[PDB]
């Protein structure tokens, strides 16, 4: 579908069995989630943004569902205001940005 | 224009006369940009991004051309590794999400 911008561009997700709402972020390199449980091994990992740097826990190959969309990608999980879709999982569903 | 994610999102932008690069970010609900002089009286305000706050001046009514797109919007001066154009400008160029 197409999301015009007047409204914070939320999109419902499916990750791990938990469900929860993200932001599609064009301004995100990569995917965040704040409190949501995923398993396996995971690598250390301080990503940098507006007001500083927070310090997360990098799990791969993890699937997710975006808006009924099923792919599959890196997701970061530590502190952050806001869960974010960044674009290492927006091209997989497609996603463009137009004007 | 039509712009896939696999690379940020960059425009150029003239701004107070001044040329500098920013990312439309969807994900930014205001625009803000380090490193550029702006005229007139501004208002103080605190950002909050992933990994913090930030003080930042406000200034509003400042024209700026979006790859080649003359609107006007509120922009934020401050501290940011990034220069972002967020949704309050986005929407006047007309910007939209497609997947
Ligand atoms: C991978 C990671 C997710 C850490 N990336 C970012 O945070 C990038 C960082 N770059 C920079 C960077 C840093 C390090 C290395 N390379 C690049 C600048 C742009 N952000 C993306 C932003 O869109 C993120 C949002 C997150 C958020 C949304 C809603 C509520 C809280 C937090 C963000 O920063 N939003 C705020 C925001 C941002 C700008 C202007 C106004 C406002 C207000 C608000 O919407």
């Amino acid at each position: 579908p197409q999301i015009t911008l007047w409204q914070r561009p939320l999109v419902t997700i499916k990750i791990g069995g938990q469900l929860r709402e993200a932001l599609l972020d064009t301004g995100a390199d990569d995917t965040i989630f704040e409190e949501i449980s995923l398993p396996g091994r995971w690598k250390p990992k301080m990503i940098g943004g507006i007001g500083g740097f927070v310090k997360v826990r990098q799990y791969d190959q993890i699937p997710i569902e975006i808006c009924g969309h099923k792919v599959i990608g890196t997701v970061l999980v530590g502190p952050t205001p806001a869960n974010v879709i960044g674009r290492n999982l927006m091209t997989q569903i497609g996603c463009t940005l137009n004007f």
